[PDB]
């Protein structure tokens, strides 16, 4: 079984290549580095002893595309390939906008001509908005979207409803993932944007290693205990394995859709603790003014991935704070 | 002021081209006649005596649309450039995405590099779904799109109200058209699709001069008077003044949102009898299932564009019915 990955350099793409590959599965990557760097997927081979073949480009170019269709026999696609700060997307919509729904469409039209009809999203807990209900199921309505990253996001899995509306043969997977930390526990790969981080954990472990100043903590003013943001963090390497399960399980036509988190929410102030607990000193924070596009509070109630799949994220925000220290201290630049 | 219209050789933009000329605005169109012929626009420089400038290609293709902006000095664009058969975006909703969000989006890339900000969009009753309230209004909820056209239009809604967001100097018109009807007094200019027609009238008045069949009513058993579709039919005439009056009288930044129609609603066996009355003669129809996508019934309040615009659309049902047929006698196979 072949699985193309689209942002299969990103950093869930290289820890779900790592899972896949020891999984048995045969992988291709897809990626235009603008968040990534080449050297990971050196590193997902080191690990795992395990090629992966690489194509370096942009999946909204159509011609690329058919190469790797008509130079493949592909089975399943993981598309991760996107953009995906929550502010960002406010202030720069069309660019996310032109990247996250063009690509979906640029792959959607290559895959119908290829006849390969099995397609894994990257979808969001941004596609429930402000949560109608805590914890978050399937069932939690979705919109109300705070933000355009957000609002591709469930625009994505509209459009990929509608795909299999139109040819059933279609397996559509909408993956809403929360919030993945941590790093392979070899330390040999980790979460490496390129630029100044845009997500609170790379963010937190570069200041806990000196290669930051200080933490920026968006907002204390909302409905939360402490007043800081409330996320369910998972385990980089859970939500990898979860993929597996998926690809390992189903293999009929449909739609499904699955919340992939802990049921464990975490604030920024306790994030930064679990930290400050990984490194064995304080780690400086400052009290900043709201991101826009951020919500208060956002966790998944995953029963139906348990029950469904035989999967569970139970690795803990000390297993997420240590591997990811572990990663940085060993690599304090990244790649 | 020069008005870019994109679809601008289309039956709405064609009839728009007309008004904004003899109203001394300057008009370029850009269109790759997809669903139109070249001759309109020789049909509208007839009408006017005026010209249009000409450009022939795809709202998608970004360096057709770099030459359009680089060569002319626009002030407004009207984006009528869209795939629009409910029924047919149901089995085609890749095409549709494409052609609807893509064109959108490279437009605003070019309009934003070359500072253009003010725009009206072509949206739709569609966004609405299936109607909260009757007659609609713009306060009524949108969402619960029943098809990809729809489900577009609302997604281009959203993107523009975004741009807006992130760069609040821009005009944003958002004119949600019911459903145009007729033709300009002439009878030199008409709705000319290609293929058989998917809209209602132009396909009535087909079979009325004898150059297609049978009327196919799409579904007789819906929740309205008759059992057949409703919908607010309103003059293409007064539809296209209705655009004139947009860019008469704003002229400010900001997301302005106007339901344009009669708030008169007819069924379908209702129109084919208004153009029985036109023809002097029966105009055969069958009953047929329902066509995927249709809703039973919208129709609009538009009380505030009236206000807002000084605009209402008063031509009658006969009025669409008689000048379609004056076209059609004359053109029986359109250009
Ligand atoms: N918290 C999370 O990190 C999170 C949660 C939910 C969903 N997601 C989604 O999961 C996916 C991956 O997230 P990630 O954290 O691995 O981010 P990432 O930035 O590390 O990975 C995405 C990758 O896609 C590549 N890419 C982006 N647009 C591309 C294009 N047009 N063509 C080719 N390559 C392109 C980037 O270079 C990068 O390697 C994204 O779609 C994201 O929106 C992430
Ligand atoms: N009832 C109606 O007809 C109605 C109601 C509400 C909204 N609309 C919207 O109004 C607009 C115009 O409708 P119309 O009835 O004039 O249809 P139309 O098909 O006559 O006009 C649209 C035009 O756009 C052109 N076009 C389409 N995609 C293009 C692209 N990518 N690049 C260049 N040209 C392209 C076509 O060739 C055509 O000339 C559409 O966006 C439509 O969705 C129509
Ligand atoms: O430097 C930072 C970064 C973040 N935060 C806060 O930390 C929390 C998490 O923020 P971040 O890591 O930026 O993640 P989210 O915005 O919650 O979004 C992530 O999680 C979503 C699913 O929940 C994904 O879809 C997004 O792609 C991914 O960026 C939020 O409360 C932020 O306000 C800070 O205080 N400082
Ligand atoms: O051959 C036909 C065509 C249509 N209908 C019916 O006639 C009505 C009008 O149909 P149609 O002319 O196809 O228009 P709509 O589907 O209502 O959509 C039009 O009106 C919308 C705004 O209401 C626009 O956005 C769309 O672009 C435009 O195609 C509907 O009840 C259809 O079921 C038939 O019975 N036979």
């Amino acid at each position: 079984t072949t699985v193309l990955v689209t942002g299969g350099a990103g950093f869930i793409a290289t820890h779900t290549d790592i899972e896949l590959l020891n999984k048995g599965y045969d992988v291709i990557s897809v990626d235009n580095y603008g968040n990534s760097s080449p050297v990971a997927l050196e590193r997902v081979e080191q690990i795992t002893g395990k090629p992966v073949k690489r194509y370096d480009g942009d999946v909204r170019d159509e011609a690329l595309m058919e190469r790797v269709f008509a130079e493949n026999n592909i089975d399943w696609v993981i598309h991760f390939a996107g953009l995906k700060a929550v502010g960002e997307s406010v202030a720069k919509p069309i660019e996310y906008y032109d990247n996250n729904l063009y690509s979906t469409l640029v792959l959607l039209k290559v895959m119908k001509k290829h006849n390969v009809k099995k397609i894994i999203f990257s979808s969001s807990a941004t596609v429930y908005g402000t949560p109608k209900e805590l914890p978050i199921t399937e069932e939690t309505p979705t919109g109300g979207t705070t933000n355009p990253y957000g609002t591709s996001k469930l625009f994505q899995e509209q459009i990929l409803r509608d795909v299999h509306v139109a040819d059933p043969s279609w397996t559509i997977v909408l993956l809403r993932y929360f919030n993945p930390v941590g790093a392979h526990e070899s330390g040999l790969l980790g979460e490496d944007p390129k630029g100044i981080p845009a997500n609170l954990t790379p963010y937190v472990a570069k200041v806990a290693v000196g290669e930051l100043k200080e933490v920026q903590v968006y907002g204390d003013d909302y409905d939360t205990p402490d007043g800081t943001g409330v996320r369910d963090y998972i385990h980089v390497v859970d939500l990898a394995k979860g993929h597996v399960a998926v690809i390992d399980h189903i293999d009929k036509e449909g739609v499904f859709v699955y919340n992939l988190g802990t049921g464990h929410g975490y604030s920024v102030l306790e994030v930064i603790k679990a930290y400050e607990k990984a490194a064995g000193h304080p780690i400086p924070y400052a009290i900043k003014p709201r991101r826009p596009g951020d919500i208060a509070a956002c966790y998944a109630d995953a029963s139906k991935a348990e029950k469904e799949l035989g999967w569970k994220a139970e690795l803990t925000i000390d297993d997420m704070a240590a591997s990811s220290l572990n990663w940085q201290t060993k690599n304090p630049n990244g790649f």
